[PDB]
């Protein structure tokens, strides 16, 4: 495969670090092509070691897959060194998490933002259902924002790697799973549609924390008698069903990635009837001219 490039050390430097996680350490890096003057700012993960003792064939198998995708809403992988550590490399996004975005400026988003960024989010989801590949870890930590007209979704594939019995905050994401997640450890596109309810959550609450104070121990406890998230203030209860139907027990019976396109494309044509955001009249989508200036800088890939 031609999407993924070997990269040797010398060619590479990290400078400066902007994160950790449960995967590994986030630098920003500049890449130095060879013969060349220049340094191009790059992305580099340092991963954790949890690996299941075996791999350098699966490494690469898993890599072959994560830098294939080819969806405007999710990241691709670029480029990966296996020396001590194995490091990936990909595109730098300056604006960072969606998480950090919305907690910074929770009180500058408005409805049409924040409708837009769910039908963003589940059509890069619903990209990696047709490509058969599950997430496992969506979350508003993992979708970053290209511009703030533009996220994709990160941090895919990632599965092959964590693990261990830490799922009883933590590493895994209890609080982000489905129950036959939790229980059984079914990892499947529809437990996937109850990650992105919660993702939708955490966005509708300006970065609030899921079970706040409840021990991640105790979450299938509430969930088997029935709690739920509750509902945002600024929520209509037209969106918040769609949040409760994500959250269902049977997994059959929420609702699959392309009905969420639809019917959050739908409110996206009417904002203001769909979420209560006090004085949503004059956050407004970027002007045509103002789109098209951060494309030309940041964003010229297709959508
Ligand atoms: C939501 C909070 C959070 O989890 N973090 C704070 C901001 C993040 O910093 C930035 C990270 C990136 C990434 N991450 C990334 C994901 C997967 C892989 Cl394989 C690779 Cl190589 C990655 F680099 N990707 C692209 N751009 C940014 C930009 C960031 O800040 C500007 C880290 C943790």
């Amino acid at each position: 495969q031609a999407l993924l490039r070997i990269l040797k050390e010398t060619e590479f430097k990290k400078i400066k670090v902007l994160g950790s996680g449960a995967f590994g350490t986030v630098y920003k890096g500049l890449w130095i092509p060879e013969g060349e003057k220049v340094k191009i700012p790059v992305a580099i993960k340092e991963l954790r070691e949890a690996t299941s003792p075996k791999a350098n064939k699966e490494i690469l198998d898993e890599a072959y897959v994560m830098a294939s995708v080819d969806n405007p809403h999710v990241c691709r992988l670029l480029g990966i060194c296996l020396t001590s550590t194995v490091q990936l490399i990909m595109q730098l996004m300056p604006f960072g998490c969606l998480l950090d975005y919305v907690r910074e400026h929770k009180d500058n988003i408005g409805s049409q933002y924040l409708l837009n960024w769910c039908v963003q989010i589940a059509k890069g989801m619903n990209y990696l259902e047709d490509r058969r590949l599950v997430h496992r870890d969506l979350a508003a930590r993992n979708v970053l924002v290209k511009t703030p007209q533009h996220v994709k979704i990160t941090d895919f594939g990632l599965a092959k790697l964590l693990g261990a019995e830490e799922k009883e905050g933590g590493k895994v994401p209890i609080k982000w799973m489905a129950l036959e997640s939790i229980l059984h450890r079914i990892y499947t596109h529809q437990s996937d549609v109850w990650s992105y309810g919660v993702t939708v959550w955490e966005l509708m609450t300006f970065g609030s924390k899921p079970y706040d104070g409840i021990p991640a121990s105790e979450i299938s406890s509430i969930l088997e008698k029935g709690e739920r998230l509750p509902q945002p203030p600024i929520c209509t209860i037209d969106v918040y069903m769609i949040m409760r139907k994500c959250w269902m027990i049977d997994a059959d019976s929420r609702p699959k990635f392309r009905e969420l396109i639809i019917e959050f494309s739908k409110m996206a044509r009417d904002p203001q009837r769909y979420l209560v955001i006090q004085g949503d009249e004059r956050m407004h989508l970027p002007s045509p001219t103002d789109s098209n200036f951060y494309r030309a800088l940041m964003d010229e890939e297709d959508m």
